[PDB]
């Protein structure tokens, strides 16, 4: 017995606020990234980096929300593509963060709690969102306007070449669930408003709103998803994925950390990731 009652139409609002909020926070949405990477789009088709020569020939093309134009870009490759992803990772954090504030409830919770959700949080999210830019063969780049090839991050000299390959083999099985960005709102919101991050203040108002959240999602996903009946529980074990994914990245971090001593690591990564361990 499900049910169109005052309880189910307020979950329904909850799904549209957090919906029209994701449109809001995040430019490149995953309806826009499938319809690129199956060609559907109209835009002007992205520039494929595939080898060396496409490397160069698309970095002639690459740009970020704050340049770092001097001899700051690392001369090697492999430094230079890890270096361009850790600056997209924090522009991702910027986005995440305008996101979570749109949730209902966070901004009253303590801004302590707030920052700690978010720290503990975003690799989860990034790295879903990731998925939605990503198919078998490679990765959207530099916004939707370039793609690089799963092939030429595996080539990258050790320690760097396989550091989005975890992320692949998730995204392969994530993305075979079909979840559209209406459904990927509130899955990001639940995962957000986690109780059981380290050093949180007050966790019964965050389990409250998460608690709302999971019973959105589980009526969106009732309705958006006839085909599945096992697609709430999925995302479950999708979400405890996650916290292996990330773990497994911070890892990888410490042998790059302590490999290329010389190269430098973004400073507000090494805040998140020196906790994340
Ligand atoms: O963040 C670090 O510590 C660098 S290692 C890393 N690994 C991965 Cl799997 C992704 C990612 N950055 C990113 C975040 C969000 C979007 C995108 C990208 C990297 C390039 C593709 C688009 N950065
Ligand atoms: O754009 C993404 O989503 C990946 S970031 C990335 N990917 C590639 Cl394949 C190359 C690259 N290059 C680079 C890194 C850091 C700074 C700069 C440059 C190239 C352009 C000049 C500034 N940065």
């Amino acid at each position: 017995s499900m049910q169109l009652n005052p309880e189910s139409a307020d979950l329904r609002a909850l799904a549209k606020h957090l919906y029209d909020s994701y449109i809001k926070s995040f430019p490149l949405t995953k309806a826009k990234a499938r319809a690129i990477l199956t060609g559907k789009t109209t835009d002007k088709s992205p520039f494929v980096i595939y080898d060396m020569n496409s490397l160069m020939m698309g970095e002639d093309k690459i740009k970020f929300k704050h340049i770092t134009p001097l001899q700051e870009q690392s001369k090697e490759v492999a430094i230079r593509i890890f270096q361009g992803c850790q600056f997209r990772s924090v522009e991702a954090v910027q986005e995440i963060t305008e996101y979570a504030k749109s949730i209902p409830g966070f901004v009253n919770l303590d801004l302590n709690d707030q920052v700690t959700l978010l720290k503990y949080g975003v690799h989860e999210i990034i790295y879903t969102m990731l998925a939605s830019l990503m198919n078998k063969d490679g990765v959207l780049i530099s916004e939707g306007q370039g793609f690089m090839t799963r092939e030429f991050l595996k080539s990258l000299r050790k320690p760097f070449g396989d550091f989005m390959e975890p992320k692949f083999e998730f995204a392969v099985k994530f993305n075979a669930l079909e979840l559209d960005d209406s459904d990927l709102a509130i899955f990001i919101a639940v995962i957000i408003l986690s109780g059981d991050r380290p050093g949180l203040l007050n966790v019964k108002p965050i389990e409250d709103i998460q608690d709302n959240l999971l019973q959105a999602l589980e009526l969106q996903l009732k309705l958006n998803h006839p085909e599945s009946s096992q697609l709430f529980a999925k995302l479950l074990q999708k979400m405890t994925d996650l916290r292996q994914i990330v773990t497994e990245h911070v890892q990888l971090l410490q042998v790059i950390k302590k490999t290329e001593t010389d190269m430098s690591l973004h400073p507000l990564l090494q805040e998140i990731y020196k906790d994340l361990y």
